């Protein structure tokens, strides 16, 4: 039985839905850990040695631990599952990694993983094909009605404002503008000042924080802007199993529900 190592929880869960136990799916950066300076352990090096295929996000998500994907099993490829996604920068240059926060992109993650699994394990091609379509449809069925509702928001109110720049791909997929306090979790006073200024200028009503960062900056910004704190979104990791976002589909569904419930 082949072993497919995903870099972090979101990719692991996508892969499990496509492979359904035809392969063993493992995860390096488990739910509740963050990729930036994640410390690869000895046990983790075992996962790496066992992998027949390594599935990474790219867009620099793994940059701090790519060096551990070395001395690999012969034949084992590293696949970037965001291939085909036009990157969105962190400036007016380095890429923002959060490409999974998008309905269009979910379909691209699935397709690239389907393709890689099929190349690895061609005897099960018909199964990966069916599974990939089923899962793509399940995501569409859950998430499209939330998009449809979001799209009714009056143009002046088409802003996604968060703490980390975690929704920039969602904004591009749905046709919203994004404002945030820092591009990636690991914090700048000028970026806070800008968001405050932009919220006042555009009468922006809500700002969110996220499940792996502090709510204090968002709350402070809300106070300074006479905006409201929108609460916590799940974006960078799956939740614990009894939390609200234990799968990728549940993560998209929770965060988009919370956004649409806010913005109406
Ligand atoms: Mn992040």
């Amino acid at each position: 039985k082949k072993v497919v190592l995903s870099s972090f929880s979101i990719i692991g869960d996508i892969t499990q839905n496509i492979a359904k136990d035809l392969v063993t799916v493992t995860t390096l950066v488990e739910a509740g850990n963050d990729s930036h300076s994640y410390q690869v352990t000895s046990a983790d090096a075992i996962k790496i040695q066992n992998a027949d295929l390594i599935l990474c996000n790219g867009l620099h998500l793994e940059e701090t631990y790519m060096k551990y994907f070395t001395n690999l099993k012969k034949g084992t490829k590293i696949i970037t599952v965001t291939d085909g996604i036009n990157p969105i920068g962190v400036s007016e240059s380095e890429p923002n990694p959060h490409a999974w926060m998008s309905l269009t992109n979910a379909m691209i993650y699935i397709e690239n993983i389907r393709k890689a699994l099929t190349a690895l394990d061609p005897s099960n091609a018909k199964k990966y094909e069916l599974n990939a379509r089923e899962y793509s449809e399940k995501i569409r069925n859950s998430i499209l009605p939330l998009k449809t509702r979001i799209e009714k928001v009056d143009p002046e109110k088409r802003w996604f404002v968060t703490s980390e720049g975690c929704l920039v791909y969602l904004a591009e997929d749905f046709g919203f503008k994004s404002l945030y306090l820092w591009p990636i979790n690991s914090r700048s006073p000028s970026m806070m000042r800008h968001a405050i200024n932009q919220m006042r200028s555009h009468k922006i009503k809500f700002i969110f924080s996220e499940s792996t960062n502090s709510d204090q900056p968002a709350k402070q910004v809300a106070y300074e802007t006479n905006a409201s704190y929108g609460g916590v979104l799940y974006v960078d990791s799956l939740s614990k199993p009894d939390g609200p976002a234990p799968t990728y589909l549940d993560l998209l569904r929770f965060s988009l529900t919370k956004i649409v419930d806010t913005l109406f």
